[PDB]
Order: C-alpha cells, then structure tokens, then sequence
C-alpha cells in the first residue's frame, strides 16, 4: 500500500554518464556505444547561425571527457539538433540495450541528476503540456538525462539543458529536440502557463480508492460527467482534456470507480477541498502518470 514518485533504478544510466569540459564551460555527457551525447553550448554561449561555426572552429583535443577518471579520446565531432555528438575512441561495454524515445505530454521520467560527471541524486518529473519540467537542477547540472527502464532496456528520453523564470526546466530529447518553444540562449524566455493534465489526476484519483480513500466518489451519490462534458469543462478552467490510458481499465477493475465518476470529481474539487485529505493532499495532484500509479497498484480480476 502507499503511493509514492518511483524513480526507475539508476545502475544503467549511472555506467553511461560522463562528465565533458571544454573550455571553463563544466557539463554532463552520455556514453553510448563508441560516441558521447552531451548538450552544445559545451562549445560555449552561442546563437543559432554561430553553432555551425562554432562547431567547425573547435578541436577534436579541446573536449576532455571522463568517466569515473578515464579519459574518452574525441575522435569526430558532429552536431544533433541542441546536442554534440562526440565519437570516442572506446566503446562503451556498459551501454545497455536501450532506444531514444520522446516523452509525452503527462509522461513521468527519471532525473539522473548528474555534477562533473557524478550523478548526486534521482527524482522524478513530468512532462507538461508547454514542454517543460518542475526540476531541481542547480550551475553544472546541464547534460543530466532523463530515463525510463522498461523490460526492453533503458529508455532515454530527456537531456538537461536550460532554466527558465519560475523554477521551470527545460531540455531536448536525445535527437536534441527541445521539448518546448524555448531555446538554449541566455535570453528571457516568457512561455505559456501549463493547464492541469487531467488524465494524470484521474490516476492519482484512482491511487487514492485504492488506499482506501473513496470519500470523493462514495461520499456523494453517484456524480457523473461525460467525456465529452468534462473535456468543454476542462478547455475553459485550465485543464487538459482527458485522454484515456489503458491503466485505467485496470483501476476501474481493481476499484470499482468509473472513469465518469473520477471526471466528476475532477470539476467538484477543481478549486481545491478543505472536508479531509487525499493522499494528504487538499488539492488535485497532476504529477503522477498512470503507468507510476499501476506499478504502485495490484490487479485483482486474475
């Protein structure tokens, strides 16, 4: 019983990461088979026609990369979208079977907070919808990568590169697309609010009749709103519409509540509750994906 943000184990990543100095510039790179992924302003505060030039002025020996004292030697240098791919001359034994796939809206990931090549700590994040995370990320955390482990390896999906006002994040994929309308240029950077993703409410809804906190959705006779009456709701009050997840038959199974009644209760506690905690919360929380609360949760029909 109990819900908590899990974080996927860090053994793989952690024989992955390395650290890359070029310069004063002090980042966090990715050792993936003979090559090292690290953010490009290693190469230094540049605008985006000078990142070519940048690019082609560099040194092959000017980048030091380490891995637990090791030095990577460069052999080749390349740009990937925001990211430098920097062949090595040694393979990495300990790349693990993975793929590089893109986070989506609500998605939960791990943060391998990452210094000098170190990481110092894990927490979890989530994707909103104006592409950024709510981190913690202080000076030289850049290059830390965001994962996923599943039964077919890792899955990296985020790569660190920016700060922006409010104590929001953001970053690229390992294509080194940036998952927002930002850019990594020191320039004020002003980007929509993020609405509430309603899907993941509905999943820590369903975590908490789980734990036997039903008072919302038994408490009252059965309240009920329509996908379609709660996604016109939701357009015009800051929250996502809702997308169905697969979890959720599963919740409903375990639980006996349906998706229409966790909708319902969406739009009454909107604004927040003072009659008794959920999860020891007072307000909706739209952190948790389904896939983190179903880890967390037991079927119970086989």
């Amino acid at each position: 019983a109990g819900i908590k943000k899990m974080v996927a184990p860090s053994s793989a990543v952690e024989q992955c990461v390395v650290s890359v100095v070029h310069g004063n510039t002090q980042l966090n790179g990715l050792w993936l088979n003979d090559y090292v992924l690290c953010p490009r302003h290693i190469l230094g505060k540049y605008t985006g026609e000078q990142w070519r030039d940048a690019l082609i002025n560099a040194n092959n020996f000017d980048f030091h990369i380490l891995y637990k004292g090791m030095e990577l030697q460069v052999v080749g240098r390349e740009l990937v979208g925001a990211l430098l791919k920097l062949k090595v001359s040694m393979v990495n034994a300990n790349t693990p079977k993975y793929k590089f796939a893109k986070a989506r809206i609500g998605d939960n990931f791990s943060i391998a907070c990452a210094y000098n090549g170190h990481v110092s700590g894990l927490y979890t994040v989530t994707l909103r919808e104006n592409g950024t995370l709510k981190g913690s990320f202080m000076s030289g955390s850049c290059g830390s990568v965001g994962y996923n482990v599943t039964n077919e390896g890792v899955e990296f999906v985020y790569m660190h590169h920016l700060e922006l006002p409010g104590c929001v994040h953001g970053g690229s994929d390992l294509h080194g697309i940036f998952y927002g309308g930002y850019v990594d240029e020191e320039v004020l950077q002003r980007i929509p609010p993020a609405p509430a993703n309603s899907r993941n409410i509905v999943a820590w809804l369903y975590a908490a009749v789980y734990n036997n906190c039903d008072w919302f959705v038994k408490y009252g006779p059965k309240q009920v709103m329509s996908v379609e009456d709660f996604n016109e709701w939701a357009s015009g009050y800051g929250f996502t519409k809702f997308e169905y997840h697969l979890a959720f038959d599963v919740f409903s199974a375990a639980t006996g509540v349906s998706v229409e009644q966790m909708l319902a209760a969406i739009k009454e506690l909107a604004d927040g509750w003072n009659y008794a905690p959920v999860l020891g919360s007072f307000h909706l929380d739209d952190e948790y994906s389904p896939e983190m609360i179903m880890q967390q949760t037991s079927g119970i029909v086989l």
